[PDB]
């Protein structure tokens, strides 16, 4: 195949995007060894749907699982009732998922389940793939003559041929496995054929930071986790935390071999440790490095220009409320909070009306990194740490470090019930979860 | 008696003012007349009480009319549990309302009944009295050396020797009554003894309202409803509606006799005509004319230079919610408004957080006049009409007139449940309230 393995990529149809998936427990050759991963459409990743504004998806999950599922339409500005978090798929069912595309809408999305309870185990065994908006700016000669890739980064553990089941300490930290792939493969090579790359960059890990940096090379940020930036931002690396995408422009300097590496990387996690009447937790520290492709430059490379401008950011109406929500961890009982309760689907935590525009401000005030995310109304992150965010663009996961607040602008669409987590998975089943009512 | 009645004053007793009043018909001398009214105490209007910050207030109120009644202590930043608008005292029955005046308090203050449905008849019958705290600013000279006096503007109508019943077009406009008193008495003579008066004034009628002027005369403004002013303010007139204070201080600048008048205001009161083919709604167009009082000055008045400042008024925190409340009219149901809505007292319409502050956005979309009331949490007027307040002080009641919006800045204080309404009684009784949850 390919040098630069990518997962095989799903079009609409005369404006139509009719497809049948099924999520199955799935034999495949992966990183060299025969494993038996959960997946959909047969493959890990699954399948990249592409799709434009206004397109109609119509998606029927059948569910081939030993457990019920669902799916999360991630970053999707869609209604609840469609991307309902609260449905359950029970083992042999089948459910269809039909939607509109926005019209104002671009980036880099991403499906997943999204089961209360089960989403770590499943999302961890394979169940994930891509879903990619196409814009009318692809057109402009910067971004159309470059050389497009995903990269969909995402861990794996394999025991006796299979995911490894979650010990405790998983349920704590969030999973994270030996196994550091893109699109499934093991440090894939990358021979590029022109000098300009458009890379789409996916985190699908449960846990898994990725601090990324190419050797000797800036990346250009074009666009963050649902849509562009107004113009590019240069950054000499780029976190990219659990749920996180990004759109990156690389422009090859020299001929030559350059490693894109996870840098290493401390979001707080912990071991335990007996040092003679002990018998306490004690910090992880950073991640070691880890190697994700090998970058091979064309000869003699004149990459582009960049474009001068993307995608002017909306300007929105001034917000009518602003609200706190304050995380916090009880790690020994693996047991995490918002605003000091546990998620109960049953009950409603904020209610706030259609069309109005909030201030959030997100209060991590545990030890752990934990990337915050929204379901169905994407946001502006307008300052984390109490720093101002370099660039404006639609976000839908924001990453706090212990003891940061991000303040969000909160833009809310449509009408239902709806929820917002942490995007380390197992917090999520642990409890760190709560539901917006919008009417 | 002294040339210029006004009511009796109950003062606290080493910081206690504790005292039965019962709500009686009471036969009595009324301008030149003998009614039957409904009085506290046995008088009309009812005894003026009078306390300092910090004081307990004892007060035992024996229903002794045909219904039940309550108390509304109206402007008091308390507990609604003690200023409760929904508690029943059936006739026959007492009930002790107990509190302490809150220490940053300043001004007048009134009380009289808040029991849904049967407002305007008990109030116009006679039922109500001021509060007065007095401050240690009241002892600074300008002040101290002022002759002071509370002017109670409370107009009556009689027939058959008690107050006139109310008529559908009353229930519509808010009752106004032919005879406009002050302190009951009408049109008394001022033989003021110093050339500087502070008053203190209060409009305890249903519906009237009172355009102020003095003859030859500035006001100085130098209190709201609930507090002082930052320094005095030179007014020309001062408008008061219905349930509003204000204090200012006169300088007198001539021997002679000065007209205190309402002059002519159209608060957009409506009658009914048929002029061959009608039978439809029309103005009742501006107030005529009224003398409230004669005020003699003395011999060769020297008054005292003005205060320079009187009280700071709070820094306020930054608000973390913004409400809009529209009022609507159906004049010819004689049906009143807020969000589409009539008052239930089951069912809450606004959920606020103690200690926080909030912009509360009122707007009229009626063609009458409508003064604005909110129990228990004072607030500062930003701006009406799209014009700023031309003073930061304490309000709680803030006329908006066809078509204004008033934005107010609204510090949430007591927990629990109270109301706001509009003060031409009768509109609340017909359904122009609602309830606010403060928790
Ligand atoms: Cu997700
Ligand atoms: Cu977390
Ligand atoms: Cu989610
Ligand atoms: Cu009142
Ligand atoms: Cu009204
Ligand atoms: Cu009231
Ligand atoms: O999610
Ligand atoms: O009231």
């Amino acid at each position: 195949g390919p040098s630069f393995p990518e997962p095989k990529v799903v079009r609409s149809q005369g404006g139509l995007l009719s497809l049948k998936l099924s999520a199955t427990p799935t034999p495949l050759a992966i990183a060299g060894q025969r494993a038996t991963l959960l997946t959909y459409g047969g493959s890990f990743p699954g399948p990249t749907l592409r799709v434009r504004p206004r397109d109609t998806v119509r998606l029927t999950l059948e569910n081939r699982l030993p457990e019920p599922t669902n799916l999360h339409w991630h970053g999707l500005p869609i209604s609840p009732k469609v991307d309902d978090p609260f449905l359950e798929i029970p083992p042999g069912e089948s459910w269809t998922y039909e939607f509109t595309v926005p019209k104002e809408l671009a980036g880099t999305f991403w499906y997943h389940p999204h089961l209360h309870g089960r989403v770590a185990p499943q999302l961890f065994a394979g169940l994930l793939g891509a879903l990619v908006v196409e814009s009318s700016l692809d057109a402009i000669p910067e971004l159309r003559e470059a050389e497009e890739h995903l990269l969909v980064l995402k861990d794996l553990a394999l025991q006796g041929g299979r995911p490894a089941p979650h010990t405790p300490m998983d349920w704590m930290n969030g999973k994270e496995g030996d196994l550091v792939l893109v699109n499934g493969a093991l440090r894939p090579t990358l021979v590029a054929q022109k000098a300009t790359l458009r890379l789409r960059l996916l985190n699908a890990s449960n846990a898994r930071y990725y601090r990324l940096a190419l050797q000797d090379h800036p990346l250009y940020l074009i666009a963050a986790d649902g849509g562009f930036l107004e113009e590019p931002l240069e950054v000499s690396e780029l976190l990219l935390a659990p749920g996180e995408r990004a759109e990156v422009l690389v422009r090859l300097r020299k001929e030559g071999r350059f490693l894109l590496q996870a840098l290493p990387y401390d979001r707080g996690a912990m071991g335990m440790m007996d040092m003679g009447g002990m018998a306490h937790a004690m910090p992880q520290g950073p991640s070691r490095p880890e190697t994700l492709l090998y970058l091979i430059a064309p000869k003699n490379p004149k990459p582009l220009p960049l474009p001068k401008a993307l995608s002017p950011f909306p300007t929105l109406p001034a917000p009518v409320v602003t609200r706190r929500l304050v995380l916090t961890e009880d790690m020994m009982a693996a047991r995490f909070f918002i605003n000091g309760q546990v998620f109960d689907h049953r009950r409603v935590d904020l209610k706030g009306q259609a069309q109005t525009v909030e201030v959030w401000e997100v209060e991590n005030q545990g030890d752990m990194d934990h990337p915050f995310h929204l379901h169905v109304h994407p946001f502006q992150v307008l300052s984390v740490g109490g720093r101002p965010f370099p660039y404006r663009a639609w976000k839908d996961v924001v990453n706090l470090k212990a003891g940061e607040v991000a303040r969000l602008l909160v833009p809310l669409r449509e009408k239902g019930r709806t929820v917002f987590h942490c995007h380390i998975v197992e917090h999520e089943d642990r409890g760190m979860m709560g539901v917006l009512e919008v009417g």
